[PDB]
């Protein structure tokens, strides 16, 4: 409930230089532009501030280009690494003749999935908390060319690094490096990233995140995982966008570099973010009832539901990248078919074992990763889950096995998780109107995110022979 | 029409030392062992020789491992390269007990597609002509870790060497390097492999090929084409064989590396194996009808409709890799969709243009590679086109434009060719009656190919990060 | 006056084992396919022989691709270079359906050129001399990136290597390099290419020329030239593309790398094409008048009047690259303005010194280059000079000066040469009817020329910085 | 004046900030082929007795009477106008379509493809101004200032009208529509001809003098124009070494 009042106290303690002014393009990466303290005003939140839509991906074309912004005073932090003090705050797209919210900014998409919530009387509060797992890497390297491609990441901690000579600046190979799928968790030597995850906590806490636990992943090079507070869905997608920033630069600024995406290993665990959700109502929690299977109320296992049907459109949004589905393979903790289980690691939902405390109650769907808009996401999940309840879609029974050791004729009659990229995009132009409900998600944004995965993404990569066809086929 | 005698009496007078005893495996490489010109009797004619059917791909368990092989005095030939005279003989596969031809020898598949095309009364010979074009490089390197993978090919014609300070071996760069699409034909010293190709020429010659010609193509980076006399189906699924042995032992032999993949270069040519096709009955032409579009007979035209309507699942047998579908994108002279034209080289039937000699009539076949089975593809065409002609599957109308350049509304009218293996796999898994016709193919040669490209291909290529996955997502 | 059976003939006496079918593209590279000598029969000549006009610059889209071929039997010579002995054969490219000639093959503008001349009474023969001159380099390399771009050649006599430590096999420099300017034409060892000049001479005696001279030319770094005896038209375009062939590949295979590029040094000489000229008619030569200037008849002089009248358009298609254009700067005995002068080798068009003998006398157009096509050159100079005549165009009083020498505003009262090939193709697209009297140049032929030049030529280099823009500007 | 002495010190603080923290900076038009050029876009507005003149509530865009003969006169003198506005070789590499520089001589709203964009401003009369988007830093802040304001001038005194607004992708334009619209000038040979044959609106109350425009032309010929003209450019080698 912060205030234009709030921010402009808050700029003039803290003795800011500058103000950043931030906002999420379509794909989902934050955009910025700084203007210095003395330009920020009253005219800032009475009138705006504009930029150049044409340059932003899913966006406005060039004669159209013109777009403007105006601030959300909630999100307003001050920045942990600019040498110059520094105030961050992230910004709603509006048209710049109408005023009118802008159907393709994702911030507003949040906004309205909030809002149509509320509408339909089910629940007025959605919670999210997000676990975005990432790697903590020393260097990379890629390219791609008419005769040839590469691509190579590299970090200390790699088992492949077991035999090297000397370190990458010369120094001794002093061992303790991480076995594959054996990062999860041993205590240093062997986890050689505890100071730069503890300057990671700090940068968070400083920053107003409210923290739980940070520890080493599964993942040898190097994988981390930081957990903070849940909150309601706008402010957990906001802050969702702030961990990565603040991920990234800590790391950075500390001489290593991070990422987010899927499955940079091949043969190691990928980087997931499981969304735990949970439905409240006038103070109250819905996903509780003593007497269902895990603990699960009819409300609760219809969002399970949801999810798992309009899963073959769904993951368009959960997991939108080529790379998502390098993931999405048996053996490495991330689904490979629709079900829900409890206390289940290798299951689509996951039901945590919280006891009997009706507030802890929750679902785990563990398939979305980090490779998006937690925006259009956590969005997209609620708008699956709502239809769910709204049309009461049961679940197939739980299947509580390892589902990657599942017989081969148990296997087939479970519904799979889809192959590839192109596949999700297909069935999200075929079937969206549990994501128009409300108007939460319109025709252009959904058209304008199908093409851009085609033209900029599935095609690029179709395109381009695979090295391994090379292992394969050089001499056919 | 060689007998056993014409065999022993040509390996007298070459004086031969060893004999090469070879097969076809059911990807399509060729197989061999060698036996002293001593142990080379009419036993190897009467009892056969063995080998172990568990260590050759697509054929036998390793409980069921002994198999047998049968002589066809019709394929000795004498081997170019070798300093101790060879004579190789290409070999029936047949089952240990009963002697019984082998379901998935694809040389038997061969002979049975001959002889049911005989039994059909539609014609006694099935013609086919075909063009393997190949890139002669310099190098290759490739590899695929957990952390990393590349590949890598080379040619000192290579547009992308124009700006090297020296050749490989340290000489000073020359110029006259190839363009991009710029292959086709340009005179020496732009063309850098005459002699070389001259070579091959000869050893084809040298092992009693007819000849036709030979030329540098399109693609930079030494891309090239030399053409045989047409034949019979198994007569030229055999000389394709051999055909590919020359060119990749000559090039050995003279410093170079050959490659048929479809696509080792990204954003210039791939290489094809068109297929020019004509059904003869008694000593005449069946394909020439003056009144027909194209000059083409009901017959021609038919087996057109049969190659056009059996296409979704066909092409797992002429385009049989993963790396076939990176060559059949617009803008390289390959096929993008399922229409017949005359003098078209962007459509997947060209009717090449030979006038009014009935003799000369034939289609062009464009849309298979090199990257398979020659008898394999060459029987499945056939069985295709002989549908065709008993259902008398109509083609859709010839479409006399630039494929490539069609407006968007009349591109989307007309049927696509197949994105990718895993499609064209699924379709023949589907619908492959036409195939199984008179038993030419059998369900267990069927189901072998479908589970050996999901195993060892299609599984293998998907799981693997791609190089370009990091140009796109690292920053995710 | 050969036949189809004394090629036959000279091909079994030879015992050639290779055929090379040989045409030219539009803008003036000769193609090649190679067949077996076994497939050189009267079919050849009958039949013709097919190729993909598609891929040939200038000529055929991809859908209407099959273009055909007949053999010119004067154009039989035996090839030089290749180990495999083997026939060249110049052909003509023909319409496969109709067996017309085509209108944008080059050899067939030539025929129809000479054709035309016979039929305006003028004269019968057309007689072109030509001196082409060349690079001997060591190596050349360059590119063009995002972020750079850069060319370097090198030869051991060029100037900018005085100060090398060892030359780059490691040997030691010794001196005798060429100066800028310096290289016409010192005895060895200033000349370093004697022995290498020898071979090429040889080789074109070998290959049935005519040989008159062969000498060091001006520039430093290897500048070269070699004479051959004039002929008629299209038999000295035929020469001229053998002739570069020659020169090019001797080179080649002996360690060295020839240019015919106009400029490819900066501050010394050009390369040039100077096309001695003269009309002959019922064996008597039509250039000469004892009382006219520098002893020139009316239709010598009125030929002139054409080429100085029309060069605003004619350079098109005689100096018809970017290149071209860095050619035609003041102190490199090249053009710079539209006279004729006697003896003058700064002017456009010199008068030889040839004394009172009748048919000694003709015409020197010292403003073409090698850069393009020969056949489309000679044509278009034939129908300029035609124009002259018919028209009887005065050319401008001739200035017997140096015209490099002229103060700024005398220099001024002289029509300049275009500066750039944009301008020459824009005049060219103005005015061309003097190109298509007769049907010589077709309107398809100029349209392809002037689209060809914009979009492969003219557009690429003008949005591609220049290095010395970065000399210039950087620091702006 | 104070614009333009502002923004030669701005160049300085630029590059000099860049020396000392060990970068090198460059406000050349085109640094990079197939990547954005640097162009300096500048917002102009006439202004009498404290009050607005560009302001007109029923004109398209909101432009006044004053302010659409000004981009009249910008569009019509930009043939010569360019000598002084986009003075360098490396000015007409930027002038290629694709890059949000101007490829011919409109004015739209909103349009960054266009050769005079009008930024969105609302309703308010002071804010209200023209964005002529072809200059570039290549050149000199004073000189191209006041050759704009001279050509703007001419413009409202002799109320030249431009050609009716374009509200499309101009890149995009379908070939015998963008056929109809003057383009832009393609090197800077042919904006210093065109200023040496055309230049009388610069002269207007001596502002520019004859000495000054013979002086630039001359300077523009002698030391960029024909130096970069007579040296083989690396590209040659790739289309013709082998010809
Ligand atoms: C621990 N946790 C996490 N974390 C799991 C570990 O990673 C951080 C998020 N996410 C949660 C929860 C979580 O506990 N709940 C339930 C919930 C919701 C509202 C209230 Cl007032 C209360 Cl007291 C409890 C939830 O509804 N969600 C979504
Ligand atoms: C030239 N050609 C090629 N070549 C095209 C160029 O590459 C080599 C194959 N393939 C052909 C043909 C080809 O001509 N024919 C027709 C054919 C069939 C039988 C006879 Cl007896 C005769 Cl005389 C002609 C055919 O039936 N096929 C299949
Ligand atoms: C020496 N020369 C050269 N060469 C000049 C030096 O380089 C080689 C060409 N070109 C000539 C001439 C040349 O002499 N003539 C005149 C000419 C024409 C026909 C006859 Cl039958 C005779 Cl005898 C003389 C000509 O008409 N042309 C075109
Ligand atoms: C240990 S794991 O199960 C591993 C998850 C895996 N990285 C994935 O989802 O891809 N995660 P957690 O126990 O934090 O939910
Ligand atoms: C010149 S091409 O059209 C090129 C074919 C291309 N390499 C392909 O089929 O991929 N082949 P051809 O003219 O020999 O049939
Ligand atoms: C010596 S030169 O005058 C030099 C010509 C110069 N290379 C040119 O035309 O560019 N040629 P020639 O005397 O052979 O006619
Ligand atoms: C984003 S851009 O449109 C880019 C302009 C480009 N660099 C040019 O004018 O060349 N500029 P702005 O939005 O600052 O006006
Ligand atoms: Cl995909
Ligand atoms: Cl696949
Ligand atoms: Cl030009
Ligand atoms: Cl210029
Ligand atoms: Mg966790
Ligand atoms: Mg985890
Ligand atoms: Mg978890
Ligand atoms: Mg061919
Ligand atoms: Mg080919
Ligand atoms: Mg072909
Ligand atoms: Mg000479
Ligand atoms: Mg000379
Ligand atoms: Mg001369
Ligand atoms: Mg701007």
């Amino acid at each position: 409930e912060k205030t234009p009042d709030d921010v402009f106290k808050l700029a003039k303690d803290e003795k800011v230089e500058y103000v950043d002014v931030r906002f999420c393009d379509l794909p989902g990466i934050m955009q910025h532009f700084t203007i210095p303290a003395s330009a920020f005003d009253k005219s800032v939140f009475d009138d705006g501030l504009a930029f150049d839509g044409s340059s932003i991906r899913g966006f406005q074309s060039i004669h159209e280009s013109d777009m403007l912004l105006l601030p959300d005073p909630e999100t307003a932090r001050i920045d942990p690494f600019r040498a110059a003090k520094t105030l961050n705050i992230n910004f709603f797209v509006h048209d710049p003749f109408t005023l009118e919210p802008y159907s393709r900014d994702p911030r507003n998409i949040a906004r309205k999935a909030e809002n149509y919530l509320i509408s339909t009387g089910i629940a007025d509060t959605a919670y999210f908390g997000a676990e975005a797992e990432f790697y903590i890497f020393d260097s990379v390297s890629f390219d791609s060319r008419a005769n040839g491609s590469f691509y190579e990441v590299d970090a200390i901690s790699g088992w492949w690094n077991t035999g090297a000579a000397t370190e990458a600046d010369g120094s001794p190979n002093r061992g303790y490096k991480v076995r594959h799928k054996g990062g999860y968790f041993p205590v240093a030597p062997n986890d050689q990233y505890v100071d730069l995850r503890d300057k990671m906590l700090t940068n968070l806490i400083n920053s107003g995140f409210i923290l739980e636990k940070g520890h080493h992943e599964v993942g040898s090079g190097g994988q981390a995982e930081i957990n903070y507070q849940f909150n309601s869905l706008l402010h957990a997608a906001d802050d969702m966008q702030l961990y990565k920033y603040i991920i990234k630069n800590t790391a950075w600024q500390n001489g290593k570099t991070v990422t987010f995406m899927p499955k940079p290993l091949f043969g190691d665990n990928g980087s997931g973010m499981h969304c735990h959700q949970s439905l409240w109502k006038d103070g109250a929690p819905l996903m509780y009832d003593e007497t269902g299977y895990a603990g699960l109320s009819d409300t609760a296992r219809h969002y399970i539901g949801g999810l798992l049907h309009h899963a073959p459109s769904l993951l368009a949004f959960t997991n939108p990248t080529v790379n998502s589905y390098k993931r999405l393979v048996p053996g490495y903790e991330a689904p490979i078919n629709l079900v829900y289980s409890q206390r289940n690691r290798s299951a689509c939902v996951r039901i945590p074992i919280t006891g009997s405390n009706p507030k802890a109650k929750r679902l785990e769907f563990r398939s979305p990763d980090s490779s998006g808009n937690p925006y259009l996401a956590f969005s997209a999940m609620l708008m699956a889950g709502l239809d769910g309840i709204k049309n009461k879609i049961e679940p197939q029974a739980p299947v509580d096995k390892d589902l990657y050791e599942l017989p081969p004729e148990e296997a087939a009659s479970i519904p799979q998780t889809p192959t590839q990229l192109s596949d999700v995009i297909d069935r999200l132009e075929a079937d969206h109107e549990y994501l128009t409900e409300g108007g939460v998600f319109t025709n252009d944004l959904i058209e304008t995110w199908i093409s851009f995965k085609r033209e900029n993404e599935i095609e690029p990569v179709n395109i381009r022979p695979h090295p391994y066809e090379f292992a394969l086929y050089y001499d056919v």
